[PDB]
């Protein structure tokens, strides 16, 4: 099966919960040493504890993708605990609906956290991938880059950034063996509250998913699992989007 | 014929030269006051005094466009001339092919010159865009938006979210009277290597890309909005 990751070694960012959370634990069991991130150090130690008592590798750090020293920290923790950088799975992110009279400081916030942030770790984790003979850059992205609303000012426009920095860095990496490419995840029934998903919202939102059902963290893991290993490798600058057949507003 | 810009008043970003030089004068010459800005002073006020001479009405003025007091003082110029803002042109922008490694100042730049000032130029136009009974945003994009190749980290990906931003804000904007939309334009004369892919077979003007931004910033299109259109001849050069 090429569906593996022997001898991977993977940075997953804000990975202490929901997809992130997810994509580490499938990595591991693929064969992925794992390095576990996220704002909160202690949600991203009990993601790697979990991995490593099942009888994978793993370590967590706390990281704030949006700080140059964290992310340095970040590719040297992972260089100095398994020797190389193979996969790196941009999932930190976040945002969402604000009002077109934004504060400035928040629009470019979208940007810090949502392109800059991934953009930056792509470039730091790169030349430890070509020496580590090939490797792959996932982005997760959001539908609200290819989707149109209101509210979406900052939000859909730093995913549509996302989504074709994707396309075109693919360019860029690819003759030193990299692939890069992103998901765009639907509604995720994984950790959403059930006062946040009553069930008059689940019914409106599954009115236009064909599937039948929401998603879970484990179908984005699949597709990230299937877009990060040797099954993908004539795969790169694509936008996968993972919703049922449909959206979910 | 509602191609006109009667009792307009259109700010335009950019426009010491090529494209934005078009739109001010082909805006001017449809019945528009024009607020000519450029981020040279003699570059803006040599395209107003030309439109001027021609019959026409405006005034220009130095503007870099990421500079929060110089947009505003471009707002305050049009309202004290011309008592009102109707539409804006947003041309100012920039920057080119850059290697993956580019210090993170290069890649930020380019979302502030390409993105952050013509939404905070948005922001600052709108409410007085709905106090005149509507308006007309237009960005002016890059094919780069929606292609891609080597070298386009930064100048791609800040064009591509100028698209989709235009395409995003005129949900928010449409219930104030406003419609936004987008030019991405192909080559223009200032070659068959160029033109090899070129349905058209020539190189555009300046004019071309003028009359698609006069169209779009019309009452003829006052039922566009969230577009990007491509004016490029068919086809992508170089």
């Amino acid at each position: 099966s090429p569906f593996h990751l022997n001898d991977a070694v993977a940075i997953v960012t804000g990975a202490a919960a929901g997809i992130g959370r997810a994509i580490a634990g499938t990595f591991a069991k693929a064969g992925a040493s794992v390095v576990v991130t996220d704002l909160k150090s202690e949600g991203a130690e009990a993601v790697a504890a979990a991995i490593r008592q099942a009888g994978g590798k793993a370590i967590g750090l706390e990281c704030n993708v949006t700080d140059e020293q964290h992310r340095e920290a970040v590719i040297k923790a992972a260089l100095d605990q398994f020797g190389k950088i193979t996969v790196l799975v941009n999932n930190a992110g976040g945002g969402g609906p604000k009002p077109f009279d934004m504060p400035m400081s928040d629009f470019e916030w979208a940007f810090k956290l949502n392109l800059f942030s991934l953009f930056r770790l792509s470039q730091l984790a790169a030349p430890h991938m070509q020496k580590a003979g090939g490797g792959a850059i996932l982005n997760i992205s959001s539908m609200a880059g290819e989707n149109t609303n209101v509210r979406m000012a900052s939000y859909g426009s730093s995913k549509a950034a996302v989504n074709h920095l994707t396309r075109n860095i693919a360019f860029d990496v690819g003759p030193m063996g990299i692939r890069v490419n992103a998901i765009a995840p639907g509604a995720i029934k994984t950790d959403a509250l059930a006062t946040v998903l009553t069930p008059e919202i689940e019914r409106a939102m599954l009115k236009h998913t064909p599937l039948g059902r929401l998603g879970e963290a484990q179908d984005i893991a699949n597709a990230a699992l299937f877009l990060c290993s040797p099954a993908a490798a004539w795969i790169s600058g694509q936008v996968l989007t993972v919703s049922g057949g449909g959206v979910q507003e």
